[PDB]
DNA sequence: GATGAATCTATGTAAATACTAGTATTTACATAGATTCATC
């Protein structure tokens, strides 16, 4: 419970340096992953956004419905 | 094969926590596509 501290720590352009940091970590936390445990990350993954669809407003609903449209419209360049 | 929706995912970073108030690492979730599927 000892979270609510760093919620806090707010920071100049130092924060570009903690990003460049967490993307780092995560590259190479991919870069060590087994094909079972990239399966179970993918799996929780498509629930996740599977829920996210079930629990859509329908202004949600349709700006990724225009969105999708457009881009799907859009590719055929 | 044209079109549009459902489903899945590469990428990014908030949030939480491990570890020794602060730093370091990991987990959970969220964006914005990219891909698969349904239908005509």
């Amino acid at each position: 419970a000892y979270a609510a501290q760093r919620l806090a720590n707010e920071s100049p352009e130092q924060r570009a340096t903690r990003l460049k940091r967490m993307s780092e970590y995560a590259a190479k936390r991919l870069s060590s992953e087994t094909r079972e445990q990239r399966a179970i990350r993918l799996a929780r993954m498509s629930a996740y956004a599977a829920r996210r669809l079930a629990n859509e407003t329908p202004a949600q609903r349709q700006a990724r419905l225009l969105r999708m449209s457009a881009y799907a419209a859009k590719r055929q360049a």
